[PDB]
């Protein structure tokens, strides 16, 4: 059941994402800008298909996916990895490979807020999206 998770979400706190970022190797100017952006993310389903949006300022991201079956992405600070996402104990979990390194993407909906935990590394972010009506 992935249907809590749809709509339009806003950034509204970040925690560490200036060290996760950083521990991709996300160069300074454009950890700057990012410390400064409020992403709008985009939740839709079509059947068994998401497309999941992510919009600013300073990039924007389009990614369409079954759960459980993996796909090609080039991220927003242009890796190209393997990704796949599932629901798992409610919260859908986006798993990216590529290089032999791995990071994750889980999302988890708390009081009616989504809450985006990235970790990579050992640097692990939380940011705080909240539904625009
Ligand atoms: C959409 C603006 C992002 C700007 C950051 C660019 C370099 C870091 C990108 C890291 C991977 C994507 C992180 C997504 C964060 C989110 O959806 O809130």
């Amino acid at each position: 059941m992935v249907d809590a998770f749809l709509g339009t979400w806003k950034l509204v706190d970040s925690k560490n994402f200036d060290d996760y970022s950083k521990s991709l190797g996300v160069g300074f100017a454009t950890r700057q800008v990012a410390s400064m952006t409020k992403p709008t993310t985009i939740i839709e389903k079509n059947g068994d298909i998401l497309t999941l949006k992510t919009h600013s300022t300073f990039k924007n991201t389009e990614i369409s996916f079954k759960l459980g079956v993996e796909f090609d992405e080039t991220t927003a600070d242009d890796r190209k990895v393997k990704s796949i996402v599932t629901l798992d104990g409610g919260k859908l979990v986006h798993l990216q490979k590529w290089d032999g390194q791995e990071t994750t993407l889980v999302r988890e909906l708390i009081d009616g807020k989504l809450i985006l935990t990235l970790t990579h590394g050992t640097a692990v972010c939380t940011r705080t999206y909240e539904k625009e009506a």
